[PDB]
RNA sequence: UGUAAAUA
């Protein structure tokens, strides 16, 4: 199976092997773990000539290396460190196989690297090959990385077909493990005409989203990167429920982002909500203090409050200081207090 | 003291 040259090479019988010396053997070395490493080592610091010898032997069977556990790296190097004519020629090799490669464990790495390095003409061609399979890729463990890369590298206007697919399914997709990632990429890179319809569906399901294992990240993302108007719509869903949400494993992360990225007014009102609100005998603030998740919200409130309001929070915390020691998470608030005293 | 992505 292995040629004598590859066999002997593996037994380390060529300590000084040069790229030039494996002529006629590139495909086989490429498909071998050490040989492939060999080729990659030798490529970054190889003359364009030596690079072209290697290329002549991988072009025709390029696909075969794209979907091979060791061969895909050799192809990728050509997309990075290759030449503007070698990259184009490999794009040709991918043509008609974009879908199949984007779902492939190894090919999808080649599709990704190619999108970063090819011209927009070749990008827009790769993209269009996913026309009709947007959701299949978004949900696939390889494909969703390719769709993310498209959104990051390709002109937003050529991505309109992905948006079309997401319309009406934003809630479902935001609660999906890969879809929430793709949603986040769309908010970062897409045009208003595209992000707006998607933001409308997010606002419509904020309540459910903030408590969802994956949805909470999409809402956090908006708070961290969104327009003030989108932030405020979200902040308005949290107001009235600060105490409850801050005790939730997922939504508590969102409440924190609210506290952190809300406008001054919105922030003051959120912190005041639990300074003023009672939970039975004592403040909401106090119940939060003892909670495995809420204590983090309390601390974040202490962090970002305006100095005058920090005083208010301190005053509410002060009377419980001794009894805080008895509670597992209360203890952690004590730690935060040292800072401020 | 608390939550999410892929190859030797």
């Amino acid at each position: 199976g292995r040629s004598r040259l590859l066999e002997d090479f593996r037994n380390n019988r060529y300590p000084n092997l040069q790229l030039r010396e494996i002529a006629g053997h590139i495909m086989e070395f490429s498909q071998d773990q050490h040989g492939s490493r060999f080729i990659q080592l030798k490529l970054e610091r190889a003359t364009p000539a030596e690079r072209q010898l290697v290329f002549n032997e991988i072009l025709q069977a390029a696909y075969q290396l794209m979907v091979d556990v060791f061969g895909n790296y050799v192809i990728q190097k050509f997309f990075e460190f290759g030449s503007l004519e070698q990259k184009l020629a490999l794009a040709e090799r991918i043509r008609g196989h974009v879908l199949s490669l984007a779902l492939q464990m190894y090919g999808c790495r080649v599709i990704q690297k190619a999108l970063e390095f090819i011209p927009s003409d070749q990008q827009n061609e790769m993209v269009r090959e996913l026309d009709g399979h947007v959701l299949k890729c978004v949900k696939d463990q390889n494909g969703n990385h390719v769709v993310q890369k498209c959104i990051e590298c390709v002109q937003p206007q050529s991505l309109q077909f992905i948006i079309d697919a997401f319309k009406g399914q934003v809630f479902a997709l935001s609660t999906h493990p890969y879809g929430c990632r793709v949603i986040q990429r769309i908010l970062e890179h897409c045009l208003p005409d595209q992000t707006l319809p998607i933001l409308e569906e997010l606002h419509q399901h904020t309540e459910q989203l903030v408590q969802d294992q994956y949805g909470n990240y999409v809402i956090q993302h908006v708070l961290e990167h969104g327009r003030p108007e989108d932030k405020s719509k979200i902040v308005a869903e949290i107001r009235g429920n600060v105490l409850v949400l801050s005790q939730h494993k997922f939504a508590s992360n969102v409440v924190e982002k609210c506290v952190t990225h809300a406008s001054r007014t919105e922030r003051a009102v959120l912190i005041d909500e639990v300074c003023t609100m009672n939970d039975g005998p004592h403040s909401a603030l106090y119940t939060m203090m003892k909670d495995q998740y809420a204590n983090y919200v309390v601390q974040k409130m202490i962090d970002v409050a305006e100095p005058g309001q920090r005083k208010i929070v301190m005053h509410k915390i002060r009377p419980h200081i001794a009894t805080l020691r008895k509670y597992t998470y209360g203890k952690h608030i004590l730690a935060k207090l040292e800072k401020y005293y």
